[PDB]
DNA sequence: GAAAAGAAGCTTTGCTTAATAATCCATATGGTTATAATGGGAGCTGTCACGGATGCAGG
């Protein structure tokens, strides 16, 4: 479904503020462009603002937690240090 | 083949919020006090065994 769109939307961020270039995620409307330049596509088209609150908001809580859950997995060594000094 | 219906794509719009005028207030700084006002205080008090460096002295 829709749920892949949003996987290559996350993964596709993922490597976007992995890689040192941040200022491009919290701005939304230049996000959206290089979304679109770049070429992913729900139903045969570009992608809108509404469309993509949309596609965020029709959406399944477990599938989110199926999200975060991949998202984290490219950011361990981060959680590692992370929970490292937490362990009380 | 019609017809409701829902999205694509424009707009507004009530709300927010970041930039900036206004103001006030902490802060520094200095001055200025004209009778006279003349040597401190805790110091521990019940180690101790060695040891080397002064220290003093007579031959």
């Amino acid at each position: 479904k829709n749920i892949d769109t949003v996987r290559e939307i996350i993964t596709v961020a993922s490597i976007l503020i992995k890689f040192s270039r941040e200022d491009i995620v919290e701005n939304r409307a230049n996000f959206i462009a290089f979304l679109n330049e770049i070429g992913v596509t729900h139903e045969g088209r570009k992608l809108n603002q509404n469309s993509f609150r949309k596609i965020v908001s029709e959406l399944t809580q477990e599938d989110k937690k199926t999200l975060i859950d991949e998202f984290n997995e490219g950011f361990e060594g981060v959680y590692r240090y992370l929970e490292m000094y937490t362990n009380k």
